[PDB]
């Protein structure tokens, strides 16, 4: 049971303390940042119930229930930045912290924002950090221009927000934007874009059942197993034909070099044939999983060109050149170019990888030790950076 994207369960959790009514949130991810939330929730005066598979929260169309709280954020991005936001939309006093760690973390353009707003927020020490405090009496809404031209998280923070305000927000400024928009929509509002423009109206969210997808990327190197596999199959519950990650679309792919994929309405199968063909894919919707396919091509029935990636350079490594130095290191041959790299099938022998440190590197050559003995890594923990049981879950798959 691959673990639920956690950007996706950020988001639902702003959705469900804010909405009209009681929202069931189905398999969220569970992290030390979700978790503190959930704390923070209960402190602001939010019942939140929980079960090992979901979360109930009482939406608050007016914000927390006490008049004065003392909150502390923890570790947590989330936290930090989302819970005084729906603070700011209710009416009370309310003093954050984080962690020291967290502190110096600044969160400069959404709280620029908020008093371009209205807000009355204050920060006690430097300018964008925590600790600070909001002396909220609402948002009255209107026109606004955010400087975030670096982090998601600020834009769709505003953008949460806008329903709560009174008169819906104007907010001048992505897959990531795409994915708020449609997850305010199965929370009941529709956000139009004018040019540079979001417009969000006012009257608030609609409380609903809403299941947090597996993170898709993360579900890439498991569905690749099993099409490397013949016979295996893998399905991933909560990735189907509506799903909101690009990435699942890795697995059409997939089906382009003969696995069998089936897509349906609640869940994804892949099945492995025997037939693994080449082919030349454009990744460039996709390309946090161009690795997953780089290192299964060697098994592949003619080259594989793997075209539109210059985006894979500019990562905190070079993906494109850190895949073919391994798949070198392998003994495969592989040539490549600005933006594309191209991959020869033939035999392979195991080596340590290089990671650079970068998570999807060793998720990748993992799944090509299903088939070739003695593949180690330098760095294997640094898949912690988006899944900390990875290692365990793929030992598991293997013994199945
Ligand atoms: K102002």
């Amino acid at each position: 049971s691959l673990p639920g994207s956690k950007s996706i369960t950020a988001r639902a959790l702003f959705l469900a303390a804010a909405a009209d009514g009681v929202t069931t949130l189905v398999r969220p991810l569970r992290s030390d940042d979700t978790e503190g939330f959930a704390e923070g929730l209960v402190r602001l005066g939010y019942r939140v119930g929980r079960t090992p598979d979901t979360w109930q929260v009482d939406g608050r169309p007016q914000g927390p229930a006490v008049a004065e709280a003392d909150v502390y954020c923890r570790d947590g991005a989330t936290t930090a930045r989302f819970l005084p936001t729906l603070a700011a939309a209710g009416h009370g006093t309310y003093r954050f912290d984080a962690s020291p760690q967290m502190r110096r973390r600044p969160l400069l353009p959404l709280s620029r924002a908020l008093r371009d707003l209205g807000v009355d927020l204050r920060h006690e020490e430097a300018e964008g950090h925590h600790p600070l405090t909001v002396r909220a009496a609402g948002v009255e809404g209107g026109e606004v221009t955010l400087d975030a031209g670096q982090s998601s998280q600020y834009l769709t923070a505003l953008l949460l927000l806008g329903p709560l305000t009174r008169q819906g927000l104007r907010i001048r400024v992505a897959p990531y934007v795409e994915i708020t928009l449609a997850m305010m929509r199965a929370f009941g509002v529709e956000v139009a874009r004018e040019g540079d423009v979001f417009v969000v109206p006012p009257g608030g969210y609609r409380a609903t059942t809403y299941a947090i997808e597996p993170d898709a990327s993360t579900a890439s190197y498991f569905f690749a197993a099993a099409a490397l596999t013949p016979g295996a199959e893998v399905t991933v519950p909560g990735l189907g034909t509506g799903a909101l990650q690009g990435d699942l679309g890795f697995v059409d792919v997939l089906r382009r070099m003969g696995a069998e994929v089936s897509v349906g309405a609640d869940a994804t199968t892949v099945r492995g044939t025997g037939e693994l063909r080449g082919l030349t894919a454009n990744m460039r919707d996709i390309s946090d999983t161009m690795p997953t396919l780089a290192a299964i091509a060697p098994f592949a029935s003619a080259p594989v060109r793997i075209e539109d990636v210059a985006n894979t350079r500019v990562k905190e490594c070079d993906r494109l050149e850190a895949c073919a130095e391994n798949l070198r290191r392998l003994g495969v041959r592989v040539a490549t170019g600005p933006d594309w790299i191209e991959i020869h099938p033939g035999p392979a022998t195991g080596a340590q990888v290089t990671s650079y440190g970068d998570h999807r590197i060793v998720m990748s050559f993992a799944v090509t030790g299903l088939r070739v003995p003695g593949i180690s890594f330098d760095d294997p923990g640094c898949v912690r950076k988006t899944f900390p049981g990875f290692h365990e879950a793929f030992a598991e798959l293997r013994r199945g």
